[PDB]
């Protein structure tokens, strides 16, 4: 798996970094989490994640920290 921190960054950032972990897990596929400080960045998230055919979900924890999980196939 892959744990992006992306806490500080503006987007279009957390989800550029995001798109090139997937991109790069290959066929085999996998999970990448992020980090993010904003409900913004995280939809952001979910319509790339959406918009290439992979299941998301998130969750929001302590201290404001959002996490968002895409998942290719682990």
């Amino acid at each position: 798996m892959i744990t992006i921190d992306a806490l500080g960054q503006v987007c279009p950032i957390p989800v550029i970094r995001a798109k090139k972990a997937l991109a790069e897990l290959g066929e085999a596929g996998g999970v990448v989490t992020v980090l993010v400080d904003n409900d913004i960045s995280r939809q952001n998230l979910q319509k790339m994640a959406e918009g290439m055919g992979y299941q998301s979900e998130y969750l929001e924890k302590d201290n404001g920290v959002i996490e968002v999980t895409i998942v290719a196939g682990e």
